[PDB]
């Protein structure tokens, strides 16, 4: 029974079969109760502030082919971009100007830049005495430990699905094992870090969706990005149903209730494949926003999935859009970088 699982929950009997049972429960009675627990959970651990997180996605070049991304290196029938350092570097400095304490930095795999263009602009940004997130892909280890001397703070980097077998076949360049040992790679070197999972790929499974629960868990990580699968008709996926709104909720909300002291953003994919999406996510477990500040004309060429918001406003629109959602949500802007603020428990 629901009463039953939300009481193991709430006394942190983390087990496999909970975490099953309550993904697996759809009455509204329960996921509205569960809902209100990661709201909770929340406040009580990370309080009132919504994180701005202002993302500039640089390049759409990539040497990759995921099954699900419209960035794969096989979609013909989209135009490639690159912006220039001096773009990016001015670009970071107008969300500072407009109250960005982080700066994301996020590509298609793109071997132009790397590595030592992106540190370039990574000293520059940290010049202005903001956070610097990288959202790269894939690199070695020698590539992130630059980036980090270069003066980044933190590195974003989804997991996509733990089940290492589906990730080979969506993944076809690269493994599971690859990712982990690249994530493990970002913490030893001091990166505050960044994994997280799409909902409703293809093939994937509630089972697996519990073992994407204990992943995090497992590595206590200080992000975690969660949103559905979108797919994108100049892909091989392109015919697969769409991930499910509610059970991505979900998967939001018992990150919070797992991992409680952790950064969690509202995704821009729950805003897109549900209008308001990203404030449902605010108020069931999320405490971070990321607004695109990518220019025009190259935000609306960032076609990884089709329906993206935000793509036909003033590209200095977003920003002050989400200070006017964070004040209508009851809550506030964060006043300080917004780094993870850790409660050790016994
Ligand atoms: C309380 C009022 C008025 C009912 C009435 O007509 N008096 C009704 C009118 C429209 C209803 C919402 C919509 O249904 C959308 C959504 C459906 C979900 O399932 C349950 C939640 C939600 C948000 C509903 C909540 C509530 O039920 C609303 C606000
Ligand atoms: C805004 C709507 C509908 C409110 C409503 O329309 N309910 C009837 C009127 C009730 N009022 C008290 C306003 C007047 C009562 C007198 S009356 O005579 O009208 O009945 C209520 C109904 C269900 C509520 C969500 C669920 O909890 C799950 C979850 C819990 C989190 O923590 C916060 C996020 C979230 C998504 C909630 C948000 C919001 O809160 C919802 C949508
Ligand atoms: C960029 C331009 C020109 C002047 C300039 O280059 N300004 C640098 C400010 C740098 N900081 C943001 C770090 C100041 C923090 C001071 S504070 O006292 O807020 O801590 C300035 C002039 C007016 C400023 C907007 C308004 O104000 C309203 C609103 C206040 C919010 O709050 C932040 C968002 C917003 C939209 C502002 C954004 C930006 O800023 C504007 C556009
Ligand atoms: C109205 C839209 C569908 C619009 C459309 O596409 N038509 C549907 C899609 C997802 C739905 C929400 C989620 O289920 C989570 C949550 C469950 C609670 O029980 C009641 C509140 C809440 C926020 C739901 C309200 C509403 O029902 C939503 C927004
Ligand atoms: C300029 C645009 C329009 C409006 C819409 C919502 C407004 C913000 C919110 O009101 C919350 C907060 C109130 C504080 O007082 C001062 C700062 C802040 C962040 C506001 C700044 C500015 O005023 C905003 C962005
Ligand atoms: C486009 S990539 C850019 C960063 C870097 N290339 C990497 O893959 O980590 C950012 C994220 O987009 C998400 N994404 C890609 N295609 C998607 C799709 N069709 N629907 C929903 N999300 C998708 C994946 O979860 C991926 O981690
Ligand atoms: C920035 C990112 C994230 O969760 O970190 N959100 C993106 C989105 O939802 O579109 C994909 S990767
Ligand atoms: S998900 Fe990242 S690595 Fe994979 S194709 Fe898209 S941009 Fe390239
Ligand atoms: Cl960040």
């Amino acid at each position: 029974t629901g009463r039953e699982i939300l009481e193991k929950l709430e006394r942190r009997e983390f087990t496999r079969e909970v975490l099953k049972e309550a993904l697996s429960i759809n009455d509204r009675g329960f996921n509205e109760a569960l809902f209100k627990l990661a709201d909770e959970i929340r406040r009580k651990y990370v309080g009132d502030e919504v994180h701005i997180r202002a993302i500039i996605e640089f390049s759409n070049v990539c040497r990759k082919n995921c099954l699900y991304c419209g960035l794969r290196r096989d979609n013909k029938n989209l135009k490639r971009y690159r912006m220039t350092p001096e773009e990016i570097v001015e670009r970071a400095r107008l969300a500072v100007q407009f109250g960005a304490k982080t700066i994301v930095l996020q590509s298609g795999e793109d071997p132009y830049x790397m590595p030592d263009v992106i540190s370039d602009i990574v000293k520059e940004i940290k010049k202005m005495g903001v956070a610097v997130t990288l959202s790269l892909g894939e690199w070695p280890r020698e590539y992130y430990e630059k980036w980090k001397e270069a003066g980044a703070d933190r590195y974003l980097l989804r997991h996509e699905t733990a089940n290492p077998v589906l990730h080979r076949k969506l993944r076809p360049d690269t493994s599971f094992e690859n990712r982990l040992n690249c994530l493990l790679t970002l913490k030893e070197l001091g990166y505050e870090t960044g994994a997280g999972s799409m909902v409703g790929l293809p093939g994937q499974t509630i089972d697996d969706l519990v073992d994407d629960l204990l992943f995090l868990k497992e590595h206590d990580f200080d992000m975690v990005g969660i949103g559905p699968f979108i797919p994108h008709p100049d892909t091989p996926l392109a015919n697969e149903k769409k991930g499910d709104f509610t059970l991505t909720l979900k998967m939001v909300a018992l990150t919070r209730i797992l991992l409680p002291d952790s950064n969690i953003p509202a995704t821009t994919a729950m805003g897109t494949i549900v209008p308001g999406g990203r404030e449902i996510t605010l108020r069931c477990g999320a405490n971070v926003i990321m607004p695109n500040w990518t220019p025009s004309p190259y935000r609306q060429l960032y076609q990884l999935y089709p329906g993206k918001i935000s793509v036909f406003e003033k590209d200095t629109a977003s920003i002050p859009s989400v200070m006017k959602m964070i004040e209508l949500l009851g809550r506030k802007p964060g006043r300080d970088w917004g780094g993870r603020k850790r409660v050790f428990e016994t």
